[PDB]
C-alpha cells in the first residue's frame, strides 16, 4: 500500500492560550483558543480539545489514533488537525468552527435558514464525504453534530473517533462491540456490523434528514432495539415537509437495503448541485473576539510547506 507521508505537528503548550470552554463532554473539554506560532507574528482560532483530566492509557491510544486519522486529511470540507499537545494531558489542537455544529445552528436559525444554504451544506458534506472515499476512508460516525460551521456558506466534516482506513482490495470493515449510533447506521452496519463508504451513504441520508427537518431526532422516541426491526419490515424516516419528492426521493434512495444500489458521494455533489442552481424549484420555505485581532488568521491560510 501507499505510504502514509503526512505530517504531525507537536505544538507547545506555551505555543497557544484557552480563552473558554466550547463543551465540556463525559470523554472531555474542548476550549476556544488562540494560537500564536513560534515567532510567526499570526494569531489562529483553534478548538483544544483535551482528554477530560485523568491519563488512562486505553483512552489516550483513542484520542492519538483519531489524530493519525486527522492529520492525515486535507480538503476544504474535512476539519484537519492543526497540531497535538504532548503535555499531562494529550491535546488535539483543531481549527475554531465560530458557528459550532450544524445540528445545534440548523435549530438556533429554522427562521433564518433557506432552500440555497441548506442544498449548498448538502453539496458540500458530499465533496468532503467524496474525498474521504477517495483517501479510501470510512467516517462511521456522519450526523448533524459532526459537521462543523467555519461560517453560514462553509460547512466541514469532523469527528474521526469511529474512522478507520481501507486500502489495497479492502472493500468494507467489520467492527466489535462498542457504543455506535444505531440512529444513522445501514442495515449491513446493525445486522452484520460492516461498514463501507455505501453505509456512510446511508448516515449521509439521515445527516440531510436532520437538516431538512432542521434538527428533529430521527425516530424519535423509538428505542435503539426497535430500529433493526423497523428497517427490515421497510420503514424509513418521513418526509421532511419542506421536501419535495425530488429531495426525498434522494433521501430514500440512500436507504436501500443493496448497498451498492444507493448513490456514490460523487452523484449526490452533481444532484445536489443542479438543485442549488434553482433552490425553490426543490425546498419550498414559507419567506424564502477580545484580543488584537491585527494578525488573526484562519487556518484555512496559515500553511506550512507538504
Ligand atoms: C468529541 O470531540 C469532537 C469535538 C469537535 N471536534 C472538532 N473538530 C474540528 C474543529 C473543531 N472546532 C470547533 C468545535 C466547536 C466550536 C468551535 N470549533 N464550537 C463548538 C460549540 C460551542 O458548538 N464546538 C463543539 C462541536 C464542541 F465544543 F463540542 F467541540 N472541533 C471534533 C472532535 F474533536
Amino acid at each position: 500500500e501507499a505510504p502514509n507521508q503526512a505530517l504531525l505537528r507537536i505544538l507547545k503548550e506555551t505555543e497557544f492560550k484557552k480563552i473558554k470552554v466550547l463543551g465540556s463532554g463525559a470523554f472531555g473539554t474542548v476550549y476556544k483558543g488562540l494560537w500564536i506560532p513560534e515567532g510567526e507574528k499570526v494569531k489562529i482560532p483553534v478548538a483544544i480539545k483535551e482528554l477530560r483530566e485523568a491519563t488512562s492509557p486505553k483512552a489516550n491510544k483513542e484520542i492519538l489514533d483519531e489524530a493519525y486519522v486527522m492529520a492525515s486529511v486535507d480538503n476544504p470540507h474535512v476539519c484537519r488537525l492543526l497540531g497535538i499537545c504532548l503535555t499531562s494531558t494529550v491535546q488535539l489542537i483543531t481549527q475554531l468552527m465560530p458557528f459550532g455544529c450544524l445540528l445545534d445552528y440548523v435549530r438556533e436559525h429554522k427562521d433564518n435558514i433557506g432552500s440555497q444554504y441548506l442544498l449548498n451544506w448538502c453539496v458540500q458534506i458530499a465533496k468532503g464525504m467524496n474525498y474521504l472515499e477517495d483517501r479510501r476512508l470510512v467516517h462511521r460516525d456522519l450526523a448533524a453534530r459532526n459537521v462543523l460551521v467555519k461560517t453560514p456558506q462553509h460547512v466541514k466534516i469532523t469527528d474521526f473517533g469511529l474512522a478507520k482506513l481501507l486500502g489495497a482490495e479492502e472493500k468494507e470493515y467489520h467492527a466489535e462491540g462498542g457504543k455506535v449510533p444505531i440512529k444513522w447506521m445501514a442495515l449491513e452496519s446493525i445486522l452484520h456490523r460492516i461498514y463501507t463508504h455505501q453505509s456512510d451513504v446511508w448516515s449521509y441520508g439521515v445527516t440531510v434528514w436532520e437538516l431538512m427537518t432542521f434538527g428533529s431526532k430521527p425516530y424519535d422516541g423509538i428505542p435503539a432495539s426497535e430500529i433493526s426491526s423497523i428497517l427490515e419490515k421497510g420503514e424509513r424516516l418521513p418526509q421532511p415537509p419542506i421536501c419535495t419528492i425530488d429531495v426525498y426521493m434522494i433521501m430514500v434512495k440512500c436507504w436501500m437495503i443493496d448497498a451498492d444500489s444507493r448513490p456514490k458521494f460523487r452523484e449526490l455533489i452533481i444532484e445536489f448541485s443542479k438543485m442549488a442552481r434553482d433552490p425553490q424549484r426543490y425546498l419550498v420555505i414559507q419567506g424564502d473576539d477580545e484580543e488584537d485581532m491585527d494578525d488573526v488568521v484562519d487556518a484555512d491560510e496559515y500553511l506550512i510547506p507538504q
